[PDB]
């Protein structure tokens, strides 16, 4: 009687990019005692969000339903929760809409993403994120500055290292207890152009490690298994990495 909405055609509406069936939906929140942070309005076997639906079905990498939701929350103050909703199936277990910008190569969404306070830390160990027997499911670290570093996107590895409002810890380690230089290690295959591209991150990485914190001397830190970097290249025989890791610990005596 006075414009009401389901969750359905709430997906509906984000996947279609239709913005008439938002703002009658947003008085009919603001009136329905209930806030977007409910159970029914999650995928009850996944928890996909209308924030996901949207970051899932995007058109040209743009979207008015992820502004207009953004403000939705902000109004009914469950924006943190929101923006850092994660899956709950064993699968895709504790995806964001984080993980999901930067897997879909876009720099305003992870810009707006980071700037509304999602959880830069948020860690994606589910099971397509792991080893198994055969395809494992490409394993990037379970971290966003992980997930950043694999994809080939230094911009966005600057951006969450040095943003104005939660500062990645890149000593951080995932479930398996891989750094992201451990995942560097991981991701490469052997193969000349991934070899250079792992060797001018690893660079990068480590240069910003130095400049933001010179203290913390990243090449030690070991995994759950007790390797460092090196070891962990010598024992996946990655031999460009190898080459890399004894060439810049022969250079720069400091």
């Amino acid at each position: 009687t006075l414009r009401l909405y389901d969750r359905r055609s709430i997906f509906e509406a984000v996947a279609q990019n239709n913005c008439q069936d938002l703002e009658s939906l947003l008085l009919f929140l603001q009136k329905s005692k209930k806030h977007l942070t409910d159970n029914e309005f999650k995928d009850p076997e996944t928890g996909k969000t209308c924030l996901l639906k949207a970051m899932l079905n995007l058109h040209d990498g743009q979207n008015t339903t992820i502004p207009l939701l953004l403000e939705i929350a902000r109004q009914t103050d469950s924006l943190k929760e929101l923006v850092n909703a994660s899956y709950t199936d064993s699968y895709y277990k504790g995806q964001t809409a984080l993980h999901i910008a930067i897997e879909r190569r876009n720099m305003a969404l992870v810009t707006l993403l980071v700037e509304n306070g999602a959880d830069v830390q948020a860690a994606a160990h589910g099971d397509f994120f792991k080893k198994t027997k055969g395809r494992p499911g490409f394993y990037f670290g379970e971290l966003p500055l992980s997930l950043a570093a694999c994809t080939n996107q230094l911009g966005i590895v600057k951006f969450l290292l040095q943003n104005s409002w939660q500062t990645a810890d890149i000593s951080a380690r995932d479930s398996v207890g891989n750094t992201v230089l451990h995942a560097l290690v991981e991701v490469a295959d052997n193969t000349a152009d991934n070899t250079k591209f792992v060797t001018s991150m690893y660079n990068e990485i480590l240069m910003l490690g130095a400049k933001l914190h010179p203290t913390l001397k990243l090449e030690e830190l070991t995994n759950k298994k007790g390797m460092t970097p090196l070891a962990l290249a010598a024992g996946t025989g990655k031999i460009g990495v190898l080459a890399y890791i004894l060439q810049r610990e022969i250079q720069e005596p400091e």
